[PDB]
């Protein structure tokens, strides 16, 4: 019997036990707050579902651990600024960007990034014009970085993998949505552009064997006129991945449970497209289901506004049924989930 | 005339070619290279100065020779996991170690183990402590051990041999000085203490006629706090035994070949105390000669660092007189040897 302890007591470390238990590995979400008696830490793989924690009797003990896998990397992503460098680093386009020093760079800074400059803090966002410029908190001079507002076509992710071995899995391109700056709805295709698909990967592996990352990662791009842009990466599992769970042979959640128990690593077999469809503070309803390619992942959450309380995948080869199954889904839906379904919906059009 | 082939070309190869002859007893020394036609294969009894070798034109033959001598017994002690198990099956005192396996593991392996864990690969060796976890390549998982960190009192060697009878015959124990990793100094008493060495030719019977060997086996151990801790052991005439060339009646090169050829196998007679000295990557000088107790063994080997290229074997019955060739000998080697001729010197006071 294998054992992970995944700290972070969310949704996303609840995916990873459901898809741990049939494989014959034992996986134990741990919250912060927690005792480190509670938790098999000794002996089991620890692994995180958060990108940075405080500092507590269990974190304490982790930061100890023989087994904690990526300790490392974690701040380099936590922090806006290493994780742009490392863009930078590795010649990876990103959007032109530097660190907000002094007043006086202002004048130039709109020069070379334009109209718009995206004030961003390291560790919660700003977009302003050349006389809002004191508009921002004082505070923020050496906090904050800058980045050229970019404008692109769309957005997609890459999610794969990488073992201890150096060897590296990943999925097909994955259309994201994103409003009010939260993800609604994600697309994937079996067959993804193969050049783009290539460029992307491209990019990740480099990513990925620089940082001797070990486990599944999700790197956030841009499409632009010039290319996909990086805008960020995720270093577990993420939610644009969630249609892996029914939508691949293997789920981005086994995936990262077999690359760091070192299980075998192949390359999962996607043959249909899928449609994920995130649950933001709105109530379940069984009405959902009676669409039988409907596939609802609740995660047991408080209900709250702005919370994602679960998910829909679909997945289907007949892409009609698929279609007339999100229009069907419309009704059944709250209004704001319109926009996103239609766009889904556009994708197959 | 009895003939023997011994399949490595080495020191030891020429020292029992060198024992031999005066008994009437040819010995060829044979390199892993050469080919079946060269040596009197077909007409002699076979035996190895190493212990584990590649495939070529001559081993081939080898592994069908009706007569080549505990061919079996090598492949065990070559490794180390098997040979570390050999013990654990006969009940022998060893330092608790564990194979290689997971990153699991590796948190409960320093809760038994301790502090300092000493990695070892199967056919060098790492000492991490529980961060440098990090620092192992990964390829070792499984093909590397564990051993617990011994902290011994001194280091011993016992000698002996079998023969096709089952009889049994001993060396007084051995006190050995590593430096380095590298055998440097190695003292024997004509009386060494009645009971550890009771306790140690316990240990080796046990294993001897365990496996059915016949010939001299070196077996080398701790001394430690709770008693002798067997740590490895050699299926081989070996380099502690030195001594034995001009301080027993009959020498470790003999009694290998005696045992072999099926001659009579009585116990040696030791009256004095030995000293053997190590030439370690050191040119000879003649002037080592003008003591007329030392007795050099000169390999005819080129001079090179770290390589044994010959051994020095002091005898005598006045523990003064052999103190004082001892520091004597100081000045006429280099300064790197004191530390051994000292400890050495250290143990007659």
């Amino acid at each position: 019997m294998k054992q992970v302890c995944v700290l972070g007591n969310g949704q996303l470390g609840r995916m990873l036990r459901q898809a741990g238990e049939p494989l014959g590995i034992a996986v134990w979400p741990v919250g912060l707050d927690a005792e480190p008696a509670a938790v098999p830490f000794q002996q089991s793989v620890i692994t995180a579902e958060i990108e940075r924690w405080p500092e507590t009797a269990l974190t304490r003990q982790l930061a100890r651990h023989p087994a904690f896998v990526n300790r490392d990397v974690f701040p380099i992503i936590a922090d806006r600024l290493t994780q742009k460098q490392l863009f930078d680093k590795l010649h990876l386009p990103t959007a032109p960007w530097q660190l907000l020093a002094e007043r006086s760079e202002w004048p130039a800074v709109f020069d070379r990034l334009g109209e718009l400059a995206i004030v961003k803090r390291r560790t919660g966002q700003w977009r302003l014009r050349a006389n809002e410029t004191e508009q921002l908190p004082a505070e923020c001079y050496g906090e904050c970085i800058v980045e050229q507002g970019i404008n692109f076509s769309g957005e997609v992710s890459l999610v794969g993998a990488r073992g201890f071995d150096g060897s590296t899995v990943f999925y097909p391109l994955t259309h994201n949505l994103h409003q009010d700056g939260i993800l609604r709805t994600s697309v994937a295709f079996p067959q993804a552009n193969a050049q783009q698909q290539a460029r992307a990967e491209e990019m990740l592996s480099a990513i990925m064997q620089e940082l001797g990352y070990v486990g599944v990662m999700a790197m956030e791009c841009f499409v632009t006129p010039q290319g996909l842009l990086i805008n960020e990466l995720a270093p577990r599992v993420h939610n644009s991945g969630h249609w892996t769970q029914n939508g691949a042979s293997i789920s981005q959640f086994e995936l990262h449970l077999r690359a760091i128990t070192d299980l075998p690593l192949p390359q999962p077999v996607v043959n249909n497209p899928s449609v994920m469809i995130n649950l933001i503070g709105s109530d379940v309803n069984y009405d959902w289901l009676k669409l039988p390619l409907v596939h609802l992942h609740w995660y047991d959450k408080e209900v709250r506004p702005g919370r994602k309380v679960g998910h829909l995948n679909l997945t289907d080869s007949d892409t009609s049924r698929l279609t007339a199954t999100l229009e069907a889904l419309i009704p059944l839906l709250p209004p704001e989930y319109a926009s996103g379904v239609i766009w889904a919906q556009s994708k197959f059009g």
